[PDB]
């Protein structure tokens, strides 16, 4: 299951649309052994990216071009074996109009009749100026810029289940991507999830690392994980839910600018999700906000390839980035992982065996057929075995196959 996301912080930009321009990539994401595009934001939304979405029903309005666009992209990838996943931000609403008071407070869901066309009562009691007190408190985190829906609401709970399977059947959508799923508990997600049961579902929980006394993150990052495999729990360890990996981001962005000790945890096994719950885990180098044009949280440029020689020889999911893979040239390298990683069937839950992790030199053998370094170590030599003939090797990596 090698993820891919299909866009990045300036897709809706693109002159031609966004879906258009993907059409022509489809091919090539196919050929790459890539099994599903996580596609931005669909409906209609106040800020052009698609995060702030109002008539949820109205694909036409969006940016990246309209339904007929999307159903003939989500038809490509369907047509040459992969999945679309969406982007389904149901933490915050932006209402269409004013209720007397002068609150932008009542929606639409964009057609004719009433789904999705609810008031300031589905809005969290205490979110004002949107609230009108009378709703439920809020499930999970408030967005400021934004009215948060009250998913505790049961005429909320069935229309956002209509809309979610009205995706999967009208649109054609696969799965999931929850955007901010802190906005709401995991009790709340898991009605979504269960409901509209898709084939994948993966939730974004983002909160920071810990920071010692040097401002660089510690170690052990066990607090930070420990909340990503709560949500997964509360959730359903057998459904398709699973969530980003963003301790093994966190720890790799620094890991890799010479402190690649920090990749085997205080347990010896590799600090991230991965290191307890690889297969609800999917990992990534970067997606729209810690990279492209918003630069959250940047991975060191120089070092993205071996941000991708970890995570694709790796266990949990791993996730591509549009730009690293299409715009900026490492195309063929990424490439060549997945097939090592494709090829000695490394998958979810492939086990982990961290040989050695010093500060030059993190050094690891996956499911006893791949060995992966990365560093510059030059006398690497003697640490892997006999019969492992080199697959890959580029910048300050090389991965081994048994031979
Ligand atoms: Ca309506
Ligand atoms: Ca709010
Ligand atoms: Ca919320």
């Amino acid at each position: 299951q090698v993820l891919f996301q299909g866009f990045n912080w300036e897709s809706w930009k693109h002159n031609g649309g966004w879906y258009n321009f993907l059409m022509g990539k489809v091919d090539d994401i196919a050929a790459a052994g890539i099994t599903h595009v996580w596609l931005p934001p669909a409906s209609q939304s106040v800020a052009e990216q698609g995060y702030m979405p109002g008539r949820l029903y109205d694909l036409d309005a969006s940016k990246y071009g309209n339904k007929a666009q999307l159903k003939s992209l989500i038809g490509a990838l369907h047509g040459k074996g992969v999945k679309a996943i969406a982007d389904i931000v149901i933490n915050h609403r932006t209402a269409e109009h004013k209720d007397g008071r002068g609150i932008y407070c009542i929606f639409e869901g964009g057609t004719p009749d009433a789904r999705l066309d609810w008031g300031p009562h589905m809005i969290c009691r205490d979110d004002r100026p949107y609230a009108d007190g009378t709703g439920n408190p809020d499930t999970g985190a408030d967005f400021g810029a934004a009215p948060d829906i009250d998913h505790l609401n049961l005429r909320v709970q069935k229309e956002l289940v209509e809309w979610l399977n009205w995706l999967k059947a009208d649109i054609g959508f696969d799965g999931w991507r929850f955007d901010f799923a802190k906005g709401y508990s995991a009790d709340v997600a898991k009605i979504y999830i269960d409901r509209s049961e898709p084939s994948f579902a993966v939730a974004e929980i983002w909160t920071s690392l810990a920071y010692g006394g040097d401002g660089k993150p510690n170690l052990n990052q066990d607090q930070h994980r420990q909340e990503l495999v709560n949500w997964v729990d509360k959730v359903g360890g057998k459904g398709p839910a699973t969530t980003f990996d963003f301790t093994t981001k966190g720890i790799l962005n620094v890991a890799v600018e010479g402190e690649l000790w920090r990749l085997r945890g205080t347990d010896g096994k590799a600090p991230g999700m991965i290191g307890w719950w690889p297969a609800k885990a999917v990992t990534f180098v970067d997606n729209h906000d810690t990279g492209s044009t918003q630069h959250m949280w940047p991975f060191p440029s120089d070092r993205v390839m071996q941000g991708y020689a970890y995570i694709l020889t790796h266990p949990g999911t791993p996730c591509i980035f549009y730009d690293h893979f299409f715009d900026w040239g490492l195309k063929e390298e990424i490439d060549r992982l997945v097939s090592v990683r494709t090829r000695h069937g490394i998958h979810n839950e492939s086990k982990l065996q961290i040989i050695e992790a010093d500060a030059d030199l993190y050094l690891a053998e996956i499911d006893g057929k791949v060995i992966v370094k990365l560093g510059p170590r030059y006398d690497v030599g003697n640490l892997i075995p006999g019969g492992f003939k080199v697959a890959a090797h580029g910048n300050d990596y090389a991965v081994w196959e048994k031979i």
